[PDB]
This record gives C-alpha cells, structure tokens and sequence, in this order.
C-alpha cells in the first residue's frame, strides 16, 4: 500500500476525487522506493526523485512532466507543514535534460514531439542531423546512406520535390523522399566546422574541437587523423552516444531511431484508418521506400514493432486516450 502512511493520508484527504486517483497510484508505486530508503517521498533527494519517477515506468516525457508536476505539489505541502527535513523543493530544481533521464527502462522509441525537442537542446548541428536524418530513414547497411551523404545530393534535394537521391555501399541508389527541416539541418552540418563536446557544456579543458573540411554531412573530427574523405561507421555511433549522454538515456540507437521514424508514420495513418494491419505495414515500407529482401518479409520483421500496442502505448496523448 503506503510508506508513512499517516501522513499520504493527511495529504490525500485535502484534495479532490480527481487528484486523490491521481496520487493514490503514485504513493502505491513509491511505497517500494520509500521503505527501500525508510523516508518519505519529501525527504528524497534529487537524485532519488528521478530514480523514483522512472521506477514508475512511465514511456513519453509528456507524461513524465505530469508526474514530476503532480510530485512538486505533495512536496511544497510537506515543506509548508514542517515535516520535510528540507526547506527546498527538489523536484523543482529538475532539468529539461533531467526529465529524460525520468523516462522508463521500457522505452525504445522516440515520438516525432520528442524528437523535436531533443534536437532543439542540442548545439551541434552534426548531432542534430543524424539523429533527424535516422529519423527520416537515412541509413542503409552500415550507415552507408548517411555516410556518403553530401551537400550536392542535399541542394539536388531542395529542387527535386525533397527527394533525396542515396548511395549504399551494398547496392545501389535509392529515393527516399524527406522533410524540408530535414534538408536545412544537414545543409548546416555539411558546413559545420567545430563540435562542441558534452553539447556545448563541456568542463574547462578543449570545449570544441575542430572538424575536417570537406562536402560531407557527416564529418571525422581533425584528430582522428582520416583525411577529408567519408567517415566511418563508429562517427555515427559516437555522435548517437554523446545525444545519449546529454540526456542520460540508455535506449537511444541508430536502429531504434530509424524505426521511431516509421512509428511516426504509423501513428498518422492509424489516427485516419483506425487500425494498424499488414496493409499500414507496406504502406510504410513503400513511404520509406525501404530497402527490403523482400516485401512480405519485410511487413513481418515490422509486426514486432509497427502495431496497435506500440503506437497507443507512445502517442496516447495525441491519440486522445486516457
């Protein structure tokens, strides 16, 4: 049930029908973590409000917002009635970046608004565009697509209906049509010609490093001693990794970001069609013009992950669920 159960009860009885269901399931998840450390809730630290709040295993950063929302409330009435040890309210001093290392050990995925607003607290342009050029479906076997993307086949884009033309190493040329914000983003990453390392908040010693000069989107830092042609592989992984860092997120890979990007497209055709079947599943394939063995491989491979439970499970609230 409750730890310092007194007390919730206290709290509970001033509030409404509404809050009150809010906040009982919240006290019945937290019981676990509050007698794990044998105190309150108010008396957690920092730290332990984040450890809590993922231990509710909780799927977008809307919802997480909500809790820590609803979390500030309980502690500024434990504050005002002395029992807090502390004076302060901790999970007021949450970060942006904090909310994300809220979000639950089951989240695989990113919706397209958390996208959005990851890349908006993100300073280098390298690191904006390879998470949203995943995204769009940018890939190929080892990142090739990615990796031998130019600023040519970028401008090419911009005048051609946003059809971006791309070079596998296995096979051949392949049309993916994609975003204006898209193309702008890696237009500026294939001109960028410093990184700034841990984005941007990087502690006294080298804050930025220089990057080699060349049409690439994607680009090998000086260091690394490579020469002006494509990067490798590991560029893309490092790149993913210090994203990964920033926001303190364990979830976030090249393979999991390119299938949020066909998650998206799933979730705006089941918000029309109403279901989510094999026939979404080659809709998305032919929208991505994805490279496949075959079709109906394909579309089984995508059941794992293009399906009704996955797309109400992330886009609850764009969906208008409850």
């Amino acid at each position: 049930s409750m730890f310092n159960s007194e007390i919730k009860e206290k709290y509970l009885d001033t509030l409404s029908e509404g809050m009150v269901m809010q906040m009982r399931p919240i006290f019945a998840k937290a019981e676990i973590t509050e007698t794990l450390y044998n105190k309150d809730i108010y008396d957690f630290t920092s730290m332990q409000i984040l450890e809590l709040i993922r231990s509710f295993d909780q799927t977008t950063i809307g919802s997480v917002r909500r809790t820590l929302a609803l979390l500030s409330l309980y502690i500024d009435w434990a504050i005002s009635y002395k029992l807090s040890k502390g004076l302060t309210n901790l999970a007021r001093t949450i970060s942006e970046e904090e909310l994300y290392e809220c979000l639950g050990d089951k989240k695989l995925y990113i919706t397209y608004s958390e996208l959005e607003e990851m890349e908006n607290q993100l300073v280098n342009y390298q690191s904006k565009a390879v998470l949203r050029l995943l995204f769009e479906g940018v890939s190929g076997l080892a990142h090739s697509e990615l990796l031998s993307l130019t600023k040519k086949q970028v401008e090419d884009a911009m005048l051609n209906g946003n059809v971006l033309t791309l070079y596998d190493s296995k096979h051949g040329e392949r049309k993916l049509k994609v975003s204006s914000e898209c193309l702008v983003i890696a237009l500026n990453a294939a001109q960028e010609t410093k990184y700034k390392l841990k984005n941007g908040k990087a502690k006294g010693q080298t804050k930025e490093v220089f990057l080699v000069e060349n049409d690439y989107v994607v680009k090998t830092k000086r260091t690394s001693n490579k020469g002006d042609g494509q990067a490798s592989k590991f560029v893309i992984t490092n790149l993913i990794t210090d994203i990964s860092e920033f926001f303190k997120i364990n979830f976030l890979t090249p393979n999991t970001i390119v299938r949020s990007g066909h998650l998206y497209r799933a979730y705006q055709l089941y918000k029309e069609k109403g279901v989510i079947d094999n026939s979404v599943r080659y809709q998305i394939i032919d929208d991505f013009n994805l490279r496949v063995k075959s079709k109906y491989r394909a579309v089984y491979s995508m059941q794992d992950y293009i399906n009704e439970e996955e797309v109400n499970k992330y886009y609850a609230e764009e969906l208008g669920l409850k």
